[PDB]
């Protein structure tokens, strides 16, 4: 009552909505929305503190960042570098936190029986962090570590080249991340005491009066008002003032600049960006984003249309960029063709036509109301989210909206504003543009770089003449307002529930051209539906050339479709087409109603396409900078990427796919398509608000049109053809070494191969996963800190699993490799040294796991799919996985290790992917490191594949249905 300062009224939700909300606000100030789903399986908590980088002492940069890192190592309540992390992952919950400009935001989730245990704990992350002197030295690294994988981005470097281009004086040039230099080294050769920085800041800034809480369980909303004034009314306020940027970075000296940038990949692009005011405020009518609608179409009439037509860009993206408090942007940045790279000045003119062409029109309220309706049926049959997301979210916008509207407030438009509309567009003029081209062809011609990532640039002034060409920009006849968006949908009836229906797919058909799985949405009862196919030809993967036109081919198509599907995309329905090592993918998402619609047009496009000349050239051309780019990737890429192509029976690597690809003719390519499209076996799922009869006749309607237009016929059974995973020897280890040319540091995969997947092998794997989960992280991390990326897991392909590691550090692999061998032994011992309950906990959060049911229909159907694809069919695996996960021990766990995971295993299959560092030209192969043997260091991956057997493939769950 007294710990309460306000309760808010109804919060308002969907009436599709049933989780029970209450908002309030303590007497600290913090803000809170208090959510009850009584059927919640997962609990979950987050805090938004709305102080971040921006709020970055000038001395220190990045110690937001750290702060956040350092409240997860310890509290004086519960003192355990670990105790939060540990306390989670026994009790099946997860964790994470981010640092924006503005924000810091922790949130975790956890099995719905903790909340409490586990807010209580995450509580003391706001009430006294220890901020450790070993816990600080040790994690200074794991920031380094993370700041190190964003060097060679080139998303991550443009982000921060900004931020160097503007008034040097803004907070806004500040480097958020840190790293080791600015958190460490630095503080040290200048005499701070880190510790007490953390402590300073930490105390300065985490007020209770610029927090936000936003718990969901499965207690009642008066339990759940309790439980957060418990653990949240002692949190201090010490009425802090929320930091403001009224003044844009980007001042006049700033306006009519150009700059030249080398990036890292081989990119084209253009980025033209203007300073525009915070329309945050105006979030009822959104100004800024009726312009980034229209700017932003794709639809005919479209900027992007024109641009596209000319051969000069390929995509576009337009609209309000956020800032900070006080100012953001309003950007349009397109990719150049070849051609585009030699019109920039053009593009920027058909920019500002368009832009011309939107004040020649004034605002445009039915486009308004357009908007309006859509965004009101979003929010109606809105998916139920993940806890997690869900309380992260809430908890940062509580900054910004009433109680009553944090969940309408960005869905629902309420007022047209004309006025605003045209404030906002008055700003999108040639006198006050940036413009920023990234091309190599900038290489050697720089004479700057960008202190933190060392970018590349040059700069020079938009002359006085070009800027003027662009403000006598004119009126183009090729540029068109969007009409009236044929694909809304209107018709939201849901099905009643069909009497024969069932709880999982239905094996509706079974005929050579054809295997339908159909399941009515017996649960989220939304309007929606999701049509997944799957075409098999034997012609998509026969060979590198063919694999580059499956490729190119669904490529071209979805670029002829772009146009036309824009208007499905805004109406909540899109598709998902591209080609896969066993024919092609398509997939139709969304409201149901216009549904047949896409899918038909899709289909008979595929069926009759007609190759445009022009495309085909910009397009490959592409797709060979793609392939190409590779070699940009992160060195852990680069390992998965090797050890995919080691493990699998038969697979083109990228070197060999970009040998074939100018092979690759509009003659061959046109002759390619029918040939594809003339045997095929389709097996798909359909799974929504629709009938089996609807089903059936959109499987039929499918197939019936590939007959008519590519006299497709049934593809041979044995035809039907499954890759195998390559069978490692009983103990062996083999090595497969490279290095990655742009990045420098090293990444690594080891692959535990233990046997084909099974009941019981499987949840072996898992259980083990389970228990080593948390203590890897712990130990390969946060003690050892071998690098920010440390990941353990099950590894499934082809039917076959086995337990895997994966680490991106400085350390060279042979390194990584012992500390792993050596985490190894350490688990042995933990296994039996842990208490029996110890284990039957492990147990427990693995069942939690597995048992979370999806909360809405695509993560349903995924899980179908999954099932489908991997031809398993095994749609109630985790009733049964579970079960008989509760029927290990400790002694079952301990065996497997023994014979399968040891390093004395008789059966241990051992595989392991060393991609060295830039700088690294060769290299070789406190815990006790069990002495390794000596690898087989593999030369060759077609040799190493026909010198070792291969699996059998997985027995289907056979499921008798007609």
């Amino acid at each position: 009552n007294p710990a309460i300062k306000r309760i808010g009224n109804h919060i308002t939700k969907s009436p599709e909505d049933k989780r029970e909300y209450r908002g309030l606000e303590l007497a600290n100030g913090i803000k809170v929305l208090l959510i009850s789903d009584p059927t919640t399986d997962k609990s979950s908590a987050a805090l938004d503190v709305h102080i971040g980088s921006l709020s970055d002492p000038p001395n220190i940069a990045g110690l937001s960042h750290f702060c956040q890192h350092m409240l997860f190592l310890g509290t004086k309540k519960y003192p355990k570098e670990n105790e939060y992390s540990q306390f989670l992952s026994e009790h099946a919950g997860s964790s994470n936190a981010f640092t924006s400009g503005e924000h810091t935001n922790y949130y975790f989730d956890v099995s719905h029986e903790h909340l409490e245990g586990a807010l209580d704990r995450f509580a003391q992350f706001f009430l006294c962090p220890l901020f450790d002197e070993s816990c600080k030295d040790r994690e200074v690294n794991a920031v380094d570590s993370e700041h190190e994988k964003n060097v060679m981005n080139d998303a991550w470097r443009l982000f921060q080249l900004e931020k160097a281009t503007g008034n040097p004086k803004h907070p806004f040039s500040k480097f958020g991340t840190g790293n080791k230099y600015t958190l460490e080294t630095r503080p040290n050769q200048e005499g701070i005491d880190v510790r007490q920085e953390l402590l300073k800041f930490h105390s300065a800034y985490y007020s209770s009066n610029l927090m936000a809480v936003c718990v969901l369980g499965r207690e009642s909303l008066d339990d759940l008002t309790n439980l957060v004034v418990k653990l949240f009314s002692e949190v201090e306020n010490k009425n802090v003032p929320l930091p403001e940027f009224p003044e844009h970075p980007f001042q006049e000296e700033h306006l009519k600049q150009l700059y030249k940038i080398v990036p890292i990949k081989d990119i084209r692009n253009l980025y033209v960006t203007f300073p525009i005011p915070d329309l945050q405020k105006y979030y009822k009518s959104n100004p800024g984003h009726y312009l980034g609608h229209l700017i932003g179409h794709e639809g005919p009439g479209s900027l992007l249309s024109e641009l596209k037509s000319k051969g000069w860009v390929n995509t576009l993206v337009g609209g309000q960029k956020e800032g900070a408090r006080g100012f953001m942007f309003f950007i349009i940045n397109v990719d150049l063709t070849e051609e585009g790279l030699l019109h920039v000045e053009d593009i920027i003119l058909h920019m500002f036509q368009y832009i011309q062409k939107l004040r020649a029109e004034g605002p445009q309220e039915w486009v308004f109301q357009e908007c309006k309706d859509l965004n009101a049926v979003a929010f109606r049959f809105k998916d139920k989210e993940r806890p997690r997301g869900y309380t992260s979210k809430i908890a940062g916008i509580l900054h910004y909206y009433p109680l009553e509207e944090v969940l309408t407030a960005e869905y629902l438009l309420e007022e047209f504003r004309p006025d605003l509309i045209e404030m906002v567009l008055d700003k999108l003029r040639p006198e006050n543009v940036r413009v920023a081209i990234v091309s190599k062809s900038f290489e050697g011609k720089t004479d700057r770089t960008e202190e933190w990532y060392g970018t590349q640039y040059k700069q020079e002034a938009i002359p006085d003449e070009v800027i003027k060409k662009w403000q006598n920009a004119d009126l183009n006849g090729k540029f068109k307002l969007p009409t009236k968006n044929e694909f809304i949908p209107t018709n939201f009836e849901i099905l009643p529930l069909e009497k024969e229906a069932t709880p999982y797919p239905a094996l509706i058909k079974d005929t050579a051209m054809s295997k339908l799985w159909f399941k009515q949405d017996d649960k989220f009862f939304l309007p929606k539906a999701c049509l997944n196919f799957e075409f098999f030809s034997p012609f998509a993967y026969v060979d590198p050339l063919h694999c580059n036109m499956a490729y190119l081919y669904l490529e071209l198509l979805k670029d002829s479709l772009n146009e036309y599907a824009y208007a499905a995309e805004l109406a909540g329905l899109s598709y998902d087409l591209q080609n896969t090592i066993y024919g092609m993918y398509l997939s139709v998402k969304g409201y149901n109603d216009k549904q047949p619609i896409l899918l038909k047009k899709i289909i008979e496009k595929m069926a009759t396409f007609e190759i445009d000349e022009k495309r085909f050239e910009i397009i490959k051309e592409a797709y060979m900078r793609s392939l190409n780019n590779f070699r940009a990737e992160q060195p852990h890429q680069h390992a998965m990427y090797y050890l995919r192509l080691l493990m699998t029976e038969v697979a083109w690597t990228k070197d060999e796919l970009k040998e074939a690809l100018d092979d690759v003719t509009l003659p061959r390519l046109k002759a390619f398509i029918p040939q594809l499209l003339s045997r095929l076996h389709i097996e798909a799922l359909l799974h929504g608000n629709i009938t089996k009869q609807a089903a059936l006749g959109i499987m039929q309607m499918v197939e019936d049109t590939l007959i008519e237009h590519a006299h497709t016929k049934p593809l041979l059974p044995s035809q039907l053809v499954r890759y195998r995973e390559v069978q490692l020897p009983d103990r062996g280890w083999f090595v497969y070494q490279q290095r990655n040319e742009v990045h420098n540091n090293c990444g690594i995969e080891i692959y535990y191969q233990t046997d084909m997947q099974s009941t019981s092998e499987n949840m072996f794997l898992e259980l083990f996963c389970q228990i080593i989960s948390e203590p890897c992280f712990n130990t390969l991390r946060t003690k050892e800190q071998l690098g920010y990326i440390v990941f353990s897991g099950p590894r499934r392909a082809n039917g076959i699993q086995g337990l895997r590691f994966i680490i991106q550090s400085e350390k060279p692999p042979h390194y990584l490799e012992s500390r792993v061998e050596a985490f190894l032994i350490t688990m042995e011992k933990s296994i039996e040294d842990m208490t029996e309950e110890a284990f039957q906990k492990h147990i427990q959060a693995l069942a939690i796991r597995r048992l979370d049911k999806p909360k809405k229909l695509s993560a349903e159907c995924a899980k179908y799919w999954g099932e489908i694809i991997s031809q398993q069919y095994n749609f109630d695996r985790d009733n049964t996985e579970v079960a008989y996960l509760k029927t290990l021990t400790k002694e079952d766990i301990i065996k497997f290790y023994k014979e399968m995971l040891a390093v004395d295993a008789p059966r241990r299959h051992k595989v392991s992917v060393h991609v060295l560092a830039r700088e690294m030209d060769s290299c070789p192969v406190l815990s006790q490191a069990p002495a390794l043997p000596q690898p087989e260091v593999i030369q060759n991956m077609t040799e190493f594949k026909r010198g070792l057997p291969l699996f059998p493939l997985v027995k289907p769950h056979i499921n008798f249905m007609a």
